[PDB]
């Protein structure tokens, strides 16, 4: 069968939040190193890619191989029934028509068990045409978040411009023009505090806003986030899921 058992249930839930509003139905691929999730959002613009590795679960086990076709909203109700010390455990038979999550408690003895129904899908693994991007920004995830939320009240679009020393976010509305600017981190300190740019040649791109705002759902997962940018190639917002893997959001520029 399949029995992936994470010590810190919270994690999975967080991940649900990071997707939930983007994708309304996903197939979790299970194999010997772990689960992997590939989907193109409701409106087919952004792309989610999720990895979760065997070594990170307290107990991993995929004998055979599973495309689990879980609907995400339903799954979100279920996780939402967990607590934050709750031991999740997805479980499934080989061609299981159902996946079971089963929550235990560390300092209690209630034992939840929710079985949800699995769906069939086609799975369109468009690759991540791997490039070495022109500019890698690392920055505080909650900073990036505060930024994205703020600048949405002006434009529908965000201009992200990096140079060797700083990154700049900019928005123009029928209301006002707005410019937020981060300089780079003197003395490479705590990542909650650290802006660090590896800068080959300057990049300046426009992105849509609702999408940044949804990618920033993933903010709790890591206190850091990392925008990799090159011209004409999509943009990668990458949150580390903290030692178990990570989630990448892919978005195309405009203009």
């Amino acid at each position: 069968m399949f029995e992936a058992r994470l010590v810190q249930g919270s994690l999975l839930k967080k991940v649900l939040e990071a997707i939930k509003d983007l994708l309304n139905e996903a197939s979790w691929d299970c194999a010997d190193s772990g689960i992997q999730l590939q989907a193109m959002d409701n409106s087919h613009v952004s792309l989610v890619s999720l990895n979760l590795r065997a070594k990170g679960f307290d107990k991993y086990r995929c004998d055979r191989n599973l495309i689990m076709g879980m609907n995400l909203t339903s799954m979100s109700k279920i996780l939402k029934c967990a607590a934050n010390d709750d031991i999740i455990t997805m479980k499934a038979q080989d061609n299981a028509d159902t996946v079971t999550f089963m929550f235990e408690s560390p300092n209690q003895e209630k034992v939840s068990d929710y079985e949800m129904k699995l769906m069939n899908l086609d799975q369109e693994h468009l690759g991540i045409p791997e490039t070495d991007y022109a500019c890698v920004i690392k920055l505080p995830s909650g900073e990036f978040a505060r930024i994205c939320r703020d600048l949405s009240q002006f434009g529908e679009s965000i201009v992200i411009a990096c140079t060797k020393e700083g990154v700049k976010f900019s928005a123009a509305g029928d209301i006002g023009t707005a410019n937020i600017k981060l300089a780079q981190t003197s003395s490479v300190d705590k990542e909650e505090e650290a802006v660090v740019i590896e800068m080959q040649e300057p990049v300046t791109l426009t992105f849509a806003c609702r999408y940044l705002n949804m990618f920033t759902k993933a903010t709790p997962l890591s206190p850091q986030v990392s925008l990799s940018m090159s011209p004409d190639v999509p943009l990668v917002v990458e949150y580390a899921i903290g030692e178990i893997g990570h989630i990448r959001y892919f978005l195309a520029p405009k203009i």
